[PDB]
């Protein structure tokens, strides 16, 4: 029952800070992603709900 599996609404600064926390800047985000990739993250985490663990899998 780890808290990182609790889904929530990641919008605005919450989503930016969550990406810095679980995905980091070095590695995945060192290469710019696509606008469609960013559309899917906002859709799955801001419009819908996603967990920090689910967000980590988007960055592999």
């Amino acid at each position: 029952g780890e808290p990182r599996f609790v889904e929530q609404h990641l919008c605005g600064s919450h989503l930016v800070e969550a990406l810095y926390l679980v995905c980091g800047e070095r590695g995945f985000f060192e290469t710019p992603r696509s606008e469609d990739w960013w559309r899917g993250i906002v859709e799955q985490c801001c419009t819908s709900i996603c967990s920090l663990y689910q967000l980590e899998n988007y960055c592999n």
